[PDB]
């Protein structure tokens, strides 16, 4: 119960591994908001943990939307009343269809940018402030080439949030990711800030 | 003259090095199109390249807008009657401000990254056709972490890219530039695509 | 208080870096080897420590022979009866002269490459048998591609409960390499820092 | 045709990739030192080419020695007059045994990386000033880390006119190789080319 009483948001926890980050939080005591682009099955994951005895919602976001990403933290303040932690998980699987940049549709590809390396930077920015009132947080970026720029943004918002006591890193890849996320995200990972773990 | 009768896009063209490569092409015997998000710039360009005995005209393009980047590829068809060559050298130049992510404008940030990183890709799009039609062609990128995106989009279309005998390659930083870049579009580097040469 | 009974080996702290890794491992309990390529620069470190309250002895110390590293094993084994740390700093003061590479000594050039670029993996393979036999272990490694090397060793070393980890760079840099130590850092090996 | 009044050096042509490079520069005219460790096996390249129509001689080079490499320059300046290409291309085969750094033989893991990382170092201060003497020359270093030698060694050559050039890695190879030697890839150096 290291998260007692405290309040996490996790993007793309409608499935997945967003689902068991979602899950194990909620099971060691935090108030999980499951925040997805897919509202169904984000309501289906926090229906199920809050049956299981946890505290959940959920709340449908498109983390590529800087509006939509601080109207998911404003409706974690008001149902949880503060925000501690946050876990950048959303994202495009796009696999081979990447493979046909010349011929891919325009508005799939800017979505799959846009989400993939910008969604962090939205929902990051969404939170920080509030964080800072709580006296600190904990962020964490799942990173899906151009998984650099996780690194990178990750690196850059680590320097910017100094002074906040809010720590940020990025995780690059099977419940030892569960582990390790929360790990990052607890009060022991204090000294660690601006890293990238590959798992 | 190397490049006579042959026809030519250089986006971003409207001042710099992009208009140190339209004059190039000019001087050797191209027609030359000015392509910029300025119109005024481009149509300066243009006009001295004009007045010098070369052959240019100019034309506004948004090289992050997919439809504009395809009407600059009807123009070139329309005035010139085909595409041999594209320098890809628009670029936004953020500097310091992109040390301050937590505060960037989202508009200004979503049109930094959508022209330096997909541009050339919708300017590729626009006029591999067309070259194609030609018998082949030659795109030069200019690049500018995040430059391995246009590294990896150069790889990625130059495998999409063959059996139209159409070279991609990749330049990433004064004349020597010039230099380098007009070779690059050359049939003597006809050996040359999916490279990246460090300036 | 923090490494009491535990037993660490910081090689090239005999000045610098090095010898700070070894002074806050001795003030926080652990029996350290102040292992160094010079013999009196590491005792005169391991006399203070010893001086100020620590436990540490020194050892002459060449990283870039594997016998040397195993002596400076067997040593420490023989003097505080176990294994549990090891910090790889050794390291030879190459600057600018890597960048004459069409005139600098052969010689010189290999033994800079061979302290730098081996030096953590015979050492490495100098104790991991050793921090076995205490149930594990952990190594932190002074940084280029000897992060490729502790990707490469923390692979090579699972299921020994031995880490391995990395950190390119002052008392930043101390506290990160204690804690890279320390069992808080269970979750983390084969990774790389940057302070 | 295109290497008429050239003389190239190839290390490790004794086989392989290293021997399509000396067969190629050969029918296209230039002056071929089949350089390997295998003197046997160069010396038999150097005979077929030559039963070919070609112009070659084979030399024993160990390309982790400086001196061995020095002696392979001066032989080729001895036998043709003068230097204007080397493609360093030797190598030792070593594979999945570096997937066991923890128990490698070191005299065999430092050998492979002297070889591989430190062999187009050692021939390409072998040949520099021959070059110079010529007017110019290209290199092309078979790659990994000896992309950045390639980066430095350019800038360290640099008002010499002698171009060096990297490939990572049949036919495409050495058609990409020649090029990168030819008087058509002036524009050409630092760079490394992925075929």
């Amino acid at each position: 119960m290291r998260f007692e009483n405290k309040v996490g948001i996790v993007t793309g926890s409608g499935g997945g591994i967003g689902q068991a980050y979602a899950e194990a939080l909620a099971r060691e005591g935090a108030a999980v908001v499951v925040a997805d682009i897919n509202a169904e099955a984000a309501e289906a994951v926090a229906k199920q943990i809050v049956a299981d005895g946890g505290t959940a919602i959920s709340v449908a976001v498109d983390v590529s939307d800087p509006e939509s990403a601080k109207a998911m933290a404003d409706r974690t303040l008001a149902e949880f009343g503060g925000i501690d932690y946050l876990v950048n998980n959303a994202a495009i699987f796009g696999g081979m269809k990447l493979d046909f940049l010349l011929t891919i549709d325009p508005e799939y590809y800017k979505k799959f940018m846009s989400v993939n390396l910008d969604g962090a930077l939205w929902c990051t920015r969404a939170v920080y402030k509030k964080m800072t009132k709580r006296g600190g947080g904990a962020i964490v970026n799942q990173s899906s080439l151009a998984k650099v720029g996780i690194n990178g943004l990750t690196q850059q918002l680590s320097r910017e949030l100094g002074g906040r006591n809010i720590r940020i890193n990025a995780i690059a890849p099977p419940d030892d990711l569960v582990g390790m996320c929360l790990f990052l995200l607890s009060d022991e990972a204090s000294w660690i800030t601006g890293q990238i773990f590959n798992v």
